[PDB]
C-alpha cells in the first residue's frame, strides 16, 4: 500500500535479533528479501555515448545557438554558421569528456565483483553468489587479504581489517564478535561489531568458532562505501553561488543589448531596408551579443586546475569546490599525524611504589616482573603479518620498547600469546583472554591476561590520563598526579596512563572471558604513566606562519591533553610568543550548583583562547550568548571527541566563517565532510573520505589548495570579463558597419570567432597559480564598480580607434566611396569591411593580454607558453595579412589597398589602442584606493564574525 524505508524496516533490531538472523534461510526467504531490498549493485548508470548526447543537448544555450545557426543560414552567412556549429561541437565534446571523466573515477572505485561463500541455515555453500547477496545473509569471511562486500555484524570470531578508504585509517583495525542481548541496538550504533562494505580483511580468526561468520545489516549500495559515492552523485550545493552575481552583471549587458537593438531599429527605419530584412539584422545584433566560446571556456578553467592539482598530488572531486578554496577564512588542523609527525619514540615509563610516584626508567626493559611489564607488553591489539607485527604506531613502539615478542598462529579462547625476551641477570609467558578495542570517543583500551602461575586473572586498561585516573578507585591515585602529569604534558610528551585490577574469575575459560566493558574498566589501581614523544613535522612550522601572515586564522582541534596541544600550538605559531593564551574552564551545572565559567591566564617566555572539550560542551549547552565570543577568539580546542570536531566546524560556519579541515584520522572523518574544503593527508589515490584527498603527509598541501583556488577564481573572472569585452567589441564593429551602408562579413566572422577568440579563450585558462599566498582576498562579485568601470572605459577606447579608423579611411585622398545600393551578402567586396575588420581583428587579441593582469593570484602571462606562442603566431599571420593579403585576399573578401602610408597609420592605431588597453588596466589597479575611500570612508560587514571581531576590539572579554 505505502512504501517503507529499508532503514525504517531494520532500525529496531535487537542484539539477540542479529544472532536470530544468523543461519538465515537458503533460497525462498533470500529471493523475497532480495526482491524487496533490490539487487546489491552500485547505481551508476552506464551510457554507450548516444544515450548521454540526447540528455546533454537539452541545455538552453544549445537551442539558442541552433536557432542562431539557422538564422545565419537564412541570412546566407554559412561560414559564420560553420564556425558557430564547430565551437558548440567543441563545447559539447569537452562537456561530455568532463562529465564522462567525473563519473568514470567514481564508477572505477565501485567496479568490483568476486565469488562469495554463503552460509545456509543447515549449510556452508562456497562461491554461490555475490551481486544477489541476501539483506540478512550470514557468511564465513575469507582467512586473509579478502575485500568485504556488505556491511555485516560479526556474529562469531575476530577480524583484522584495513579501512583506509572508508575511515581514512591506514593502520589495521581489530573487529570482534557481537554480544546477543534483550536490548535492540544497530551494528552501526555499536560502530565496531559491524564489518563495512569495500574494506580489505588483513586476517580472520575464530579462537572458539570453526571460522568467522557475519550477518549483513544495511546493504544494497545505499550505506557505507556507496552511501558516500551516492553523496558524490547529486552532490550538496554551496549557498550564495557567485554565478547569481554574474547573472546580475548579464542584466547590465542586457540593457546595452536592448539599447543597441533600438539604435539598429532607428538606423534600419532611416535606411528604408525591407521590414522582413530589418528583423534579420535585429536578430543578428541579439545573437552576436551572445558569446559562443564562453560555455566551453568555463569547463576548460576547471579541467586545467584538476590537471594542475593531479600533478601536485592533491587528487580532487567536485572540481567546482576549487574556487571555494580561494575564499576560505579559517583552516582547522589536527595535532598527531598532521601538525606533528606520525610515529613516536617511547621516552621511558614512570612507575608508582605505593600512592607515591618513583623516578622515571629511561628504558622499559630494566623493570621488575609483575603488573606494569605485563600491561606494557599485553595492552596493545597488535597482530602478526607475514614475518612481521602490524599495529598503531604508539602501541607498536611501546611493545618493541618492552622487548617482549608476539607468538605466531600456533586452549579454546586464547589469542595473541606474548613470548618473553628470555634474557635473565622469570620469563613467565602471558596470554590474553579478552581484547577490548580503542575508540577515539571512548579514549581508552583494555585487556584480560592470564599466566602459567594460574592466579586470579588481572585486567589491564591503557588510556587518556584524566579519564583513567578518574576511573581508578582513589586509593593508589597520587595527591599531585595532575601536577606531575603537568610536567610531562607541558614538556609536550603525549602521556597514556595504565591501570591494573585483579579480576575474580576462573582463569583460561572461554565462558569467564564474557564480561561488561564498564565492569572490566570499573574499580582500578593506577599502575604507571607512559611518556610517548611526538615531534613537529619540519614543514608545519613554515605553512602556519604563512597562513597567519595572509590573516587566514589557524585553529587547532585535537583529542590530546590541553597542555600538549598548547605546547604544539605555541611551537607551530598558532600562538606567537608576543601573543597571550587564556584557558577557559567550566564547572558542570548540577545538584545545588549552577553553571560557572572561570577564565585563568597561562604565561610563557591577539587574546588567543584554549578550551578543553568538556568546557566547550558546557559553553554550547549552558552559555549560548558567550559561544560567539569564544568561537571567534579560540585557537587550541583540545580533548575533543570525534562528534565535538563536527560541532566546532558547524558553529564556526553559522558565525559566517569559511572553515577548512586538514586532518589525517578516522576522528576527523565527520569534520572533513561537514567543512567547506576537507583534505585527508594520509590517503592514496582519489577517496570518498574528504573532498580534496592528498598523497603528501604534510600541511604543505593546504597553501597549494588555497593558491590554486584563488588562481581559478581570478581565471573564472578574467575569462568572463574578456568574453564580455569581445562581444561588446563585436557589437561596436558590426553596428559601425550597420549604420554605414548596412554591411557585415561571413568568412571574416568564422576567422575572428573560430581562430582569434576561441583559441585565445581556451589557452588563457592554463597560466597557473602565483608562487606566494597573498594578504588581499580574490574579488568575489562579477558586477563590481572596478570591473564595470574597466569594461565600459575599454569599450570607449575600442570605439575611439574603430571610428578614428573609418574617419581616416574616408578622409584618405585615394579613397573610393562605397555602393549603399545592394544587400550585405551580395556586396562581397566593401572598402569599409577591409579597414573595420583589419583594425578590429588585432584589438580582439589585445583584450586577452590586457585582461590577463597576471600578478596577485596568477603568474605572468609569458609563463603560460602555449597561449603566448598562439598570441604571437596569430598576431604575425594578421600583420602578414594586413600588409599583404595575397591569396587570402579572395577568402577574406578584402579590397586590396596599395598605399603603405595608410597601412602604417592602421598599424599605428592598433599599437596606440594596445598601449591604451595596457595603460587603462594598470590605471584601474592604481585608481581603486582613491575610488574606494571616496565611495565608502567606512563600512560594516553583514557577516557575524566581522561584527563580533569589531565588538571584541571595542570591549574585550573580562581582563
Ligand atoms: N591506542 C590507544 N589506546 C588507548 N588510549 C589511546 C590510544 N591512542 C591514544 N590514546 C589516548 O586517547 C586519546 C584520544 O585519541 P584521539 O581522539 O584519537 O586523538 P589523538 O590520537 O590525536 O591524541 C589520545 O589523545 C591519548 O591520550
Ligand atoms: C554599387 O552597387 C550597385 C548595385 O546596386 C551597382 O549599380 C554598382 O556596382 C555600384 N553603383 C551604385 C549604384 O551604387
Ligand atoms: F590526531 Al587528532 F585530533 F590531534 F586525531
Ligand atoms: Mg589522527
Amino acid at each position: 500500500q505505502a512504501f517503507y524505508q529499508v532503514s525504517l524496516l531494520d532500525h529496531g533490531r535487537s542484539c539477540d535479533d542479529v544472532h536470530r538472523s544468523r543461519h538465515g534461510l537458503s533460497l525462498q526467504d533470500q529471493m523475497v528479501r532480495k526482491a524487496i531490498y533490490g539487487p546489491n549493485v552500485i547505481s551508476i548508470p552506464v551510457k554507450s555515448y548516444p544515450q548521454l548526447l540526447v540528455d546533454e543537448a537539452l541545455n538552453p544555450y544549445y537551442g539558442f545557438q541552433a536557432f542562431s545557426i539557422a538564422l545565419w543560414l537564412a541570412d546566407h552567412y554559412y561560414w559564420y554558421a560553420l564556425c558557430i556549429f564547430l565551437i558548440s561541437s567543441i563545447s559539447i565534446c569537452l562537456s561530455l569528456y568532463k562529465t564522462r571523466k567525473q563519473s568514470q573515477t567514481l564508477r572505477d572505485m565501485v567496479k568490483l565483483s568476486m565469488r562469495v561463500c554463503v552460509c545456509r541455515p543447515g549449510g556452508e555453500e562456497e562461491w554461490v553468489d555475490s551481486s544477489e547477496l541476501v539483506p540478512g545473509d550470514c557468511l564465513v569471511l575469507p582467512q586473509e587479504g579478502g575485500l568485504m562486500p556488505c556491511d555485516a555484524a560479526l556474529v562469531a570470531g575476530e577480524c583484522m581489517v584495513n579501512e583506509s578508504s572508508l575511515t581514512g585509517e591506514s593502520i589495521p583495525v581489530l573487529k570482534t564478535a557481537l554480544p546477543e542481548g534483550l536490548g535492540p541496538y544497530c551494528a552501526e550504533t555499536h560502530r565496531r561489531h559491524t564489518l563495512f562494505c569495500g574494506t580489505l580483511i588483513l586476517q580472520a580468526r575464530a579462537y572458539v568458532g570453526p571460522h568467522v561468520l557475519a550477518v549483513v545489516t544495511r546493504t544494497g549500495f545505499c550505506t557505507a562505501k556507496g552511501g558516500l559515492v551516492s553523496s558524490i552523485l547529486h552532490p550538496r550545493p554551496i549557498n550564495f553561488k557567485f554565478y547569481k552575481h554574474s547573472m546580475k552583471f548579464v542584466a547590465a549587458l542586457s540593457v546595452l543589448a536592448l539599447l543597441g537593438t533600438i539604435y539598429s531599429i532607428f538606423i534600419l527605419y532611416r535606411n528604408r531596408v525591407p521590414l522582413n530584412e530589418i528583423v534579420i539584422r535585429a536578430l543578428d545584433l541579439v545573437t552576436v551579443v551572445v558569446p559562443p566560446a564562453l560555455p566551453a571556456a568555463m569547463t576548460v578553467c576547471t579541467l586545467y586546475a584538476q590537471s594542475r592539482l593531479r600533478r601536485q598530488g592533491i587528487f580532487c572531486i567536485h572540481p567546482l569546490r576549487i574556487n571555494l578554496g580561494g575564499k576560505l577564512q579559517l583552516v582547522c588542523f589536527d595535532k598527531t599525524g598532521t601538525l606533528t609527525e606520525d610515529g613516536l619514540d617511547v621516552m621511558g615509563v614512570v612507575p608508582l611504589k605505593g600512592q607515591a610516584f618513583l623516578p622515571l626508567v629511561p628504558e622499559p626493559r630494566r623493570l621488575p616482573v609483575g603488573p606494569l611489564l605485563r600491561a606494557l607488553a599485553t595492552c596493545h591489539a597488535l597482530s602478526r603479518l607475514q614475518d612481521t607485527p602490524v599495529g598503531d604506531p604508539m602501541d607498536l613502539k611501546m611493545v618493541e620498547s618492552t622487548g617482549w615478542v608476539l607468538e605466531e598462529e600456533p586452549g579454546t579462547q586464547v589469542l595473541a600469546v606474548m613470548r618473553p625476551p628470555l634474557w635473565e641477570p622469570p620469563p613467565v609467558p602471558v596470554s590474553v583472554l579478552h581484547r577490548f578495542p580503542f575508540s577515539s570517543a571512548l579514549q581508552r583500551m583494555s585487556v584480560v591476561v592470564a599466566w602459567p602461575g594460574a592466579t586470579q586473572p588481572e585486567a589491564y586498561v591503557k588510556g587518556s590520563p584524566e579519564l583513567v585516573a578518574g576511573l581508578c578507585n582513589p586509593e593508589t591515585v597520587p595527591t599531585d598526579f595532575a601536577q606531575m602529569l603537568q610536567s610531562y604534558t607541558a614538556a609536550g610528551y603525549r602521556v597514556v596512563a595504565l591501570a591494573s585490577k585483579p579480576l575474580p574469575t576462573v582463569p583460561s575459560l572461554e565462558a569467564a572471558q564474557q564480561l561488561t566493558r564498564d565492569t572490566v574498566e570499573g574499580d582500578l589501581s593506577l599502575l604507571g604513566l607512559l611518556v610517548m614523544r611526538n615531534l613537529l613535522k619540519p614543514q608545519t612550522t613554515p605553512v602556519i606562519q604563512a597562513l597567519r601572515r595572509t590573516r587566514i586564522r589557524a585553529v587547532m582541534v585535537t583529542g590530546d591533553n590541553l597542555q600538549t596541544a598548547v605546547t604544539v600550538a605555541r611551537g607551530c605559531g598558532m600562538v606567537a610568543p608576543q601573543e597571550h593564551l587564556i584557558i577557559v574552564h567550566a564547572t558542570h551545572p548540577e545538584r545545588g550548583q549552577p553553571a560557572s565559567l572561570e577564565f585563568l591566564p597561562m604565561e610563557s617566555p591577539s587574546r588567543h583562547l584554549a578550551l578543553s572539550g568538556p568546557t566547550f560542551g558546557i559553553i554550547v549547552k549552558h552559555f549560548p550568548k558567550l559561544l560567539p565570543k569564544v568561537l571567534v577568539q579560540g585557537t587550541v580546542f583540545a580533548r575533543m571527541a570525534p562528534e565535538q570536531k563536527t560541532e566546532l566546524v558547524c558553529e564556526l560556519q553559522k558565525l559566517q566563517y569559511c572553515v577548512g579541515m586538514c586532518g589525517d584520522g578516522a576522528n576527523d572523518c565527520g569534520a572533513l565532510k561537514a567543512a567547506d574544503v576537507g583534505i585527508s593527508l594520509s590517503q592514496a589515490e582519489a577517496s570518498v573520505v574528504s573532498p580534496f584527498t592528498s598523497s603528501m603527509a604534510s600541511i604543505e598541501c593546504v597553501p597549494m589548495v588555497i593558491r590554486e583556488g584563488r588562481c581559478s577564481l581570478d581565471t573564472s573572472f578574467s575569462v568572463f570579463k574578456y568574453m564580455a569585452l569581445y562581444s561588446l567589441t563585436q557589437f561596436i564593429s558590426v553596428l559601425i558597419l550597420y549604420t554605414i551602408n548596412t554591411n557585415l562579413g561571413d568568412l571574416q566572422f568564422l576567422a575572428i570567432d573560430l581562430v582569434i577568440t576561441t583559441t585565445v579563450a581556451v589557452l588563457m585558462s592554463r597560466t597557473g597559480p602565483a608562487l606566494v599566498l597573498g594578504r588581499v582576498r580574490p574579488p568575489g562579485a562579477l558586477l563590481s564598480v572596478p570591473v564595470l568601470s574597466s569594461l565600459l572605459l575599454q569599450m570607449v577606447l575600442v570605439t575611439g580607434v574603430q571610428l578614428g579608423g573609418y574617419f581616416l579611411t574616408l578622409a584618405q585622398p585615394w579613397f573610393v566611396p562605397l555602393n549603399r545600393t545592394v544587400a550585405a551578402p551580395d556586396n562581397l567586396p566593401n572598402y569599409e569591411n577591409t579597414v573595420v575588420f583589419s583594425l578590429s581583428s588585432f584589438q580582439y587579441l589585445i583584450l586577452a593580454a590586457a585582461v590577463s593582469k597576471g600578478a596577485p593570484f596568477r603568474r605572468p602571462l609569458y609563463t603560460n607558453v602555449p597561449f603566448l606562442v598562439a598570441l604571437a603566431l596569430l598576431s604575425s599571420v594578421l600583420v602578414g595579412l594586413v600588409l599583404v593579403p595575397g591569396l587570402l585576399q579572395g577568402p577574406l573578401a578584402l579590397r586590396n589597398i596599395t598605399d603603405t602610408g595608410f597601412k602604417l597609420l592602421l598599424l599605428g592605431l592598433v599599437t596606440l589602442n594596445f598601449v591604451g588597453a595596457f595603460m587603462l588596466e594598470s590605471v584601474l589597479d592604481q585608481c581603486l584606493p582613491a575610488c574606494l575611500r571616496r565611495l565608502r570612508p567606512k563600512r560594516a560587514s553583514k557577516k557575524r564574525f566581522k561584527q563580533l571581531e569589531r565588538e571584541l576590539a571595542e570591549q574585550p572579554w573580562p581582563p
